[PDB]
């Protein structure tokens, strides 16, 4: 009935820790050599074979919001972005007064000006290159949003945030393609990763595994719509700080993939001029071709009833017997107004309203609408604008202008996730919700990957009694 | 795999039985990670200070603090031999007061620990230590010993090869 | 017969030089706001420190070669050069100043009472983001920041300007100094002196170890060190070497005085931009009367002070001896005048009324009491605003601060002295003179490290016992 | 009992029971029992984008690591790597101070018997060193 | 490092001679010596900023600690984490090597030897370290 | 049976690529004022290093697929952004420069001289801090650094100015070459070819093993390789394909050649305040007249020499083929004019005096005699002044060098050549046509990295043995 201490090194105890991430990508990026993504250049490898472990009989606690993670990710991009355009020109230079003329597009009336009217401005401007003593007049085919009207003349305008901000080119040889990048800890410690088919933001996750290293969560930044990441399981689950709080965000993971076919329909020449002693500012020469409107390929029915899940869930979260109202998000910032995210390097300020704007009667036929031909399906067609000058996120005294990227741009990214925003507005008796489009928090992008993962560490020591002890004996031979 | 699992398994559980197994894997692991990591750093050579560059360098000062750290103890306590090591230490009441089969067959190593970590570490950072030190002192009062000396001679005067060839002449 | 017997853990530890890490309050992290001096950046202190005292020691000290005073000097600075690093340089601010005696063209608020000339309205035409858009704008410069140019009465221009870059602090960034606690790696160690009085270098009979140093604020102050530590029943005086004159002689006092140091004007600020994402700031518009900084300071209190002082100084050189307290007599107006900084705002005060004293060796030493508050007008000191600063060991590198909206207050404890004897040939009358010194950062850390030094512990340790290594 | 050098002032002898305390804090920091922080840095964040401090402190760790590493290492090289007190073959030498054991650990404390040893040390490391070849060499033979 | 490797590898037996036992703990011990070395350089300048040359030792610094580790850490999963020699219970795969012990012994050198096993060394560091744990095990059965 | 026996130390290494720690006596640290190549980085090397000699060892050492050499040029390159990151930039003195007054006297002073006006009293009408004032100011610079615009006999700027940044180099940093010694870390080792000649490729007979390099001179220079190291009894001709003309042609000598230089001029050194807290150094005037700077080599030594390359050549591609020294074909100043650093001071050399020789096998040679000791033994190499570097890799950096005051003097130790073969019509003619060539510091490198290998150390060995763990075996 004597017990004694036993030092066992490998118990299988660990504790909820935080460590700093290294990347680990495929290697095929570094033998491509591109090094043009703004980050992944010197990530290192992956495990061929992912290595995870079933934690049988365990119950950890998991939090999205309390997952250190999502913030040591959010300041990783954050720098990565930073350290990409560190070393790339920047337009304080160009801060002059523009002489924006209208295209020559507009002679060419056609229909509506083309695809559109205003949108490009031919505007030519005064610029002093690594030659001090000498100025020289030259033209930036420049497109809207990114020129401001100064003198309330009719062609004056100027680069937005000459003065709020330093705009900085980032260098138009770097790709801005987000590839899987997956986040490994260091050893003795482990990555958990809420397993259950359906987990609430906060909360015992059951069904549980583990991993050394995050699944390719590609550092895909996009508003309202979450497009390229990873798709919900068989139900569509909302995920809110306080779902009863307004100024909170609604994180809705969409479980089937609506692929949207976005492209910039517009051949264009580019062309560069040199400001400041080997700095060159990149800008468009000409758009070869009609100016048609940039635009997104959407079927109806597939978002239709995208919109129709989403709501049941939402109804299911709030009152089942309430109303329930996708009204379009009420202004703020144009990310946060118009969906947007980048496609071939240039981010498109495209149009949502078609997208959120149908709403639903508690007891409304709630069946799965088919197709009735391409015409009656087609798809919802977007206004895109395309912003070259895009500030950042969370600081106004930053912004970088985009390098135009010369010819035709497509993309094919699947629509995965859906941030709202739930505002009560004092429903008239109740029984009525709206919920406008979300974004504009990074972090909240990429909790849409973390929402399962948990850094925690791993202790392998541990002491027990045991009715053995250490034999006093030292002698060898007695 | 990198992975011991079996935490949910109550302590005593076939698996808690089997851990020194798992245990070893994952100490090779550690090098088939570190050997791995290190061949890589040899060819890529991109050690620079980058944004990644800079995680990769802590990381790998984490994972030697780590490592170091968990072999310091063992070697004070005099368990660097192996994962498993018997002390002379009791256990005392106040520690815990259940039968070995609640603490084991009933706990599992999580929970365990949990309940010990308020008396972790005056267990092993004073008393086990503590005993270490005062075993190490007994060992050479105990080599001072003349006459041990000189039949521990004896016996390498024969190399202990006399009683083999008693067993030769058996 | 013996053998040597390898000891691991031996207490032994041997004089080293080793890099340190500081460790501040985890109260300054939940401020959440930005300290100049990095203390978020700093790991959490310990809740409790550990000061094991070592007894039966009579440990060596250096403190006027210990390395961590060098270390720290640049630690501190470097600090401060990567705090103000990030920030708007006021490059292009340096023009044509074209200035007004006061911002009140006449009485307008006090006129006459506000000192003329302090305000120096000084305009200019400055260059927006807009390369093609110059604006011409209005700043407040204390005499101290402006030199008149081209014999203009109205023609003046930034002080240290043509000279060096005067880059404008981050706003953001705090100056509020943060207690900080400089901590030796494992393997090393601090040893701290317990000894109610300290000469700073020799043989120490209560000694401690810290693996932390006492939290320390990196504040710098000249002619007096402000916030620091107390020493213990008796004002303490050292000095490498007190028969020599250079020497600065540092004082550590053993009661804090209190000193009430204030900016009487409500300002407000003006963002005038400089170039894309750049706003520097300025004072607009001062709302009411203009009254002259100034500090409170107790009659009684400082003369109590000094005669300790002045005691403990004739039993440093010899018994009978005349302590007389003179001021600086001339140099850098950092070294001439008191400075300190209030509130992230430097303050140039006359502390005339502070080192004005003769004292007869045969004089009533009586420690002065108050006997009415009316009659002991607690001394008021002269005090004015350089807003441009200036590196201390650097001619280039000077710095601007942005002014601060609304009044500010400060209350810092007077903890030190610093000192120069002069040997003037009056010395023959034992006339003894200390002029107020300073200068050197270095002086305000060897006054708070003299009782700290780092040592690296070697566990490695070898023994002859009667012991054997036995094959078998 | 004793604090971490708590036998700093007592006699070899008694300090000699005390050695695990000291052995105990050669590698514990409190930069590296920071582990996870109550602060936005997490185990030294990113070193802050390598911060004036964040290099110190990282600089600080690897100069712990590498040290206990050191000392360990020769342990090792002397065989009794994990052990704590060793027992070496090297017989003592007379001019390494002619003293009786009473006087060595009855009187002199660690830090004066370390002082006086200072120099000569380096060789008795060395002979070390070759002891265990010769040991080595001895074991080799029985192997055979 | 001085003497590194004195003598040049040589048939694995003339190289097994002295040399073995004695090189290796001199090259180990010179190696620690000349680590301390750059301990007190490093203390007495401490200049090692970020430079070009001081990141370059610094990941040179790291370098050698953890490729030491994996050493020792390999020692450690076959309980060889003392003795430089250990022998192991594992037999020999004729697979890995056919060759006669006495050539293996008289006419190969190391640097030989390693690369026609280049193939199973891998393989049998698992055999060693496996059969660790089957000596654990029956440790484990031997209650001791 | 046989049982496996790990071994530990078993010496064994493997060709891998490790982060070098330049290593140097940091004798210059005491001088903290003056900085070099991070200098006091740099540890102190060991006081007593020993080359352990590899008896009975061959190795195959490829001086091209060195990594050394790439670690050194990247350190290098990444040593010269450190030492210009905190210095000043000409960015707004790139402006109109009204060059004019090439001389003062264009009598006397020039005269014979070949100056014609190599310096220039520009002015331009250029600001400072003050910002509001601007000022002219006037400052030699030499033709080689400046380019003329709209050939208005009047208007110039600098070669590099409109498409290159000039970064001017802090003054108080030296440029004088110190012996870095790249030591390897511990588990990696160098091994080192002690062949007499080695071709540069293959299995090498003598090699022995270097903790760390021996002490190797940051030299940059073209055409030519100064206070280099020099061959064993022999001339040696190394290249990756000699077959292959582009392959530049590393030739290392076996004694050395004096190279006395100088520029034979007092300048007073005259610096103009541009910018808060910015200086610009130029020349305020030459005390006295112009001597053309020019270096000394002696004339038999040099006929030696170039005969001792030729007969290699000749060894190289047949006795027949008659070996041809031609001047540079063209190309970038850098490469065409022998150009290197004296006393931190960027020269010129025109080397066509040096390349002028026709080695015909079927002519003959009994070497040369200095009978005339004194005199007649000094090709003076005509050498021209530049300050304007521009980056020997990328079209922008480009650097100024901020004029040094007072004579400039140096005598290097000639101790190779880097050739380029010519794919001419003459290979029928058989007459080997080697021009001298540069521009590539990876070439400076390898003709001193050249007998270095770092390999790794992987202790840990296995090996089959009559033993077994029986003592583990009983617990
Ligand atoms: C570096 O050193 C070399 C060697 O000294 C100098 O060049 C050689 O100089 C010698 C004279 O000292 C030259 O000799 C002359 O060569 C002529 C050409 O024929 C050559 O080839 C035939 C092949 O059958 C040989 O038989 C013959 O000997 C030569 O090698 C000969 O026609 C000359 O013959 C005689 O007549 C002349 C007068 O016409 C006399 O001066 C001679 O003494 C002799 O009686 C003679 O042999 C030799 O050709 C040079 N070689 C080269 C490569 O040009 C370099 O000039 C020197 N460089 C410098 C810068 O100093
Ligand atoms: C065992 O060793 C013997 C000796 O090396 C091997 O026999 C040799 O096989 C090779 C390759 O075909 C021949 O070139 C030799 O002539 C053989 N020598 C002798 C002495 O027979 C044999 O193959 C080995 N067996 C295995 C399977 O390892
Ligand atoms: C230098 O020595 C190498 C050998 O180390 C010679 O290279 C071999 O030459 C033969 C015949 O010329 C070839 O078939 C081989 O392929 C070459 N390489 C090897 C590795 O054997 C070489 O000819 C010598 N000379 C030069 C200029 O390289
Ligand atoms: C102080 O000195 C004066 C003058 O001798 C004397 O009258 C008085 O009593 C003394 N005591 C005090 C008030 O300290
Ligand atoms: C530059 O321009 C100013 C203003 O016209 C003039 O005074 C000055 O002489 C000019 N300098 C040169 C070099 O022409
Ligand atoms: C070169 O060509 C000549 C022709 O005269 C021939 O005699 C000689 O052998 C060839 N090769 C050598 C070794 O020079």
């Amino acid at each position: 009935e004597k017990l004694w201490v036993t030092v066992y090194y490998g118990v299988p105890v660990w504790k909820e820790a935080t460590t700093t991430l290294f990347c680990a990508s495929d290697a095929k990026a570094y033998d491509t050599e591109v090094h043009n993504v703004w980050a992944t250049h010197a990530c290192v490898p992956t495990d061929p074979n992912p290595q995870e472990v079933v934690l049988e009989n365990v119950t950890e606690n998991f939090n999205m919001w309390k997952n250190n993670m999502v913030e040591q990710m959010h300041e990783d991009i954050i720098s990565l972005w930073d350290e990409s355009l560190k070393p790339c020109v920047k337009l304080t230079p160009l801060c002059v007064t523009l002489n924006c003329t209208d295209l020559r597009n507009v002679t060419n009336i056609n229909n509506s000006s083309e695809g559109m009217r205003g949108e490009i401005k031919n505007c030519s401007f005064n610029i002093t290159t690594s030659i001090r003593d000498k100025v020289k007049k030259d033209y930036a085919l420049f497109y809207r949003l990114d020129v401001v009207p100064i003198d309330n003349d009719n062609t004056s305008y100027r680069l937005i945030n000459c003065n709020t901000s330093t705009i900085t080119q980032a260098c138009p040889k770097v790709s801005f393609e987000p590839i899987p990048i997956h986040y490994c800890t260091p050893a003795g410690f482990a990555i958990l990763k809420c397993k259950d088919k359906k987990f609430n933001g906060t909360g015992p996750c059951k069904n549980v595994s583990t991993v050394q290293c995050t699944h390719g969560i590609r550092p895909v930044v996009s508003t309202q719509l979450l497009l390229n990441g990873s798709l919900a399981e068989e139900e569509v689950v909302i995920r809110s700080s306080n779902f009863t709080d307004n100024a909170k965000n609604i994180i809705v993971q969409l479980k089937e993939s609506v692929e949207i076919n976005c492209t910039r329909p517009n051949n264009n020449t580019r062309k560069s001029i040199h400001i400041g002693p080997g700095r060159a500012f990149y800008t468009t020469g000409d758009i070869i071709g009609d100016i048609r409107q940039a635009h997104c390929n959407i079927s109806r029915t597939k978002w239709n009833n995208t919109l129709n899940q989403i709501a049941t869930k939402l109804k299911e979260q709030f009152g089942n017997n309430k109303t329930i109202v996708f009204n379009q998000s009420s202004g703020g910032d144009p990310e946060i107004v118009m969906h947007s995210f980048n496609c071939g390097g240039e981010f498109f300020y495209c149009n949502s309203t078609q997208l959120f704007n149908s709403t639903w009667n508690f007891n409304g036929t709630w069946n799965l609408t088919q197709s009735n031909g391409t015409e009656g399906n087609d798809t919802i067609t977007l206004p895109c604008r395309i912003k070259q000058i895009i500030n950042m996120w969370q600081e106004v005294g930053k912004a970088m202008y985009a390098p135009p990227i010369r010819g035709q741009i497509r993309c094919s990214s699947n629509i995965t996730g859906l941030i709202l925003t739930r505002d009560g507005g004092n429903n008239h008796n109740n029984d009525t919700e709206t919920f406008r489009p979300g974004g504009g928090d990074m972090r909240d992008n990429w909790r849409s990957e973390l929402y399962k993962y948990k850094v925690v560490k791993i202790e392998p020591l541990g002491v027990a009694p045991t009715k053995a002890k250490r034999r006093v004996v030292q002698r060898e031979k007695r």
